């Protein structure tokens, strides 16, 4: 009974409103498109993505697509409403550079420190705020990130996003096709999912961009990682990766949950080094890559106050 209302705002579009232009993707659901919105009345045009039924509809993914749109966080990607024709139409806002995975294995030799290190920032930022709405995306990948600007990208494709009750920490599974690869011990074995459990697919999300869009566990069935990861194997040491870069991705597969650090702390942690860059990732030609200041003594452990959050 103690619950707070969801008082998120759907909007509803015309498909004369919109002036479809390329097509994007053509998954094995619906259709992606390079769309643009230009509205009634107003002067402008507005970039957008446009998505197009055997047992149950789809509109689960848009419900939480739109409950955690009430406050804005800019790193997390945003519903802007959606389209009633007989095929329905679904559509966000345009984020032009694909997803994330793409960038790092098609921009993989212009990517300064700077630009790992942010993004690193940036994705704790807005899993942060998923945290705060208290929601468990549980598909935390490279995949799962796109690029607005190269410096300026936000999480999409929720496809399981679970809301958590007032005094509720915790969620029950029934299996699926959910990557292994990217899932905490927990939701292997007794499908537990929690805050802590995206945590570990953000240390394989990070340890893969550092790679450079490599695969975690190359060559290895998916059936094994139940009982290798048990004995305390994991995913070993990148290349550029210095101990303190390295040692954060380790930590977040912790076994035991409560000793992986939380998103608050991980925008802290990754914050500091992108103040210095060059001092926590090693790129052969760091400063001679290129994508589209200091004022005090023991300046180590400074944090700005935006990215303070107790
Ligand atoms: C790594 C992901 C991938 O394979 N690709 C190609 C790249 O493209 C896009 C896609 C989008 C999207 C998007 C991606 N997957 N789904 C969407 C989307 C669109 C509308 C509504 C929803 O959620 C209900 C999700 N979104 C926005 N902009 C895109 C731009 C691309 O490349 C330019 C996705």
């Amino acid at each position: 009974s103690g619950e707070a209302p969801n008082q998120a705002l759907l909007r509803i579009l015309k498909e004369t409103e919109f002036k479809k232009i390329k097509v994007l993707g053509s998954g094995a659901f619906g259709t992606v498109y390079k769309g643009l919105w230009i509205p009634e009345g107003e002067k402008v045009k507005i970039p957008v993505a446009i998505k197009e039924k055997a047992n149950k509809e789809i509109l689960d993914e848009a419900y939480v697509m739109a409950s955690v749109d009430n406050p804005g966080n800019p790193h997390v990607c945003r519903l802007l409403g959606i389209c009633l024709t007989s095929t329905v139409q679904l559509i966000t806002q345009l984020m032009p550079f694909g997803c994330l995975l793409d960038y790092v294995r098609e921009h993989k030799d212009n990517i300064g420190s700077q630009y790992l290190l942010n993004w690193c920032v940036q994705i704790a930022k807005g899993m942060n705020y998923l945290e705060d709405r208290r929601l468990v995306h549980r598909d935390l990948a490279a995949r799962n990130v796109l690029v607005k600007t190269p410096q300026h990208v936000k999480i999409t494709d929720f496809g399981l996003a679970k809301l958590l009750g007032a005094e509720e920490k915790e969620y029950h599974a029934e299996g699926g096709k959910v990557p292994i690869k990217w899932m905490a011990l927990e939701s292997i074995l007794h499908r537990i999912y929690t805050h802590q459990s995206d945590v570990w697919s953000y240390g394989v999300t990070v340890w893969e961009l550092m790679t450079f869009g490599s695969k975690p566990y190359d060559g290895i069935p998916a059936s094994e990682i139940s009982s290798i990861l048990e004995k305390g194997e994991r995913l070993p040491q990148p290349p550029i990766c210095t101990i303190d870069v390295y040692m954060i991705m380790v930590k977040c597969w912790m076994i035991d949950a409560d000793s992986r650090p939380k998103f608050r702390e991980l925008i802290i942690e990754f914050s500091k080094m992108a103040r210095d860059p060059q001092r926590y990732l090693v790129i052969q030609g760091d400063e001679r890559m290129h994508l589209p200041l200091m004022d005090e003594e023991d300046m180590d452990d400074v944090v700005d106050a935006d990215e303070y959050l107790i």
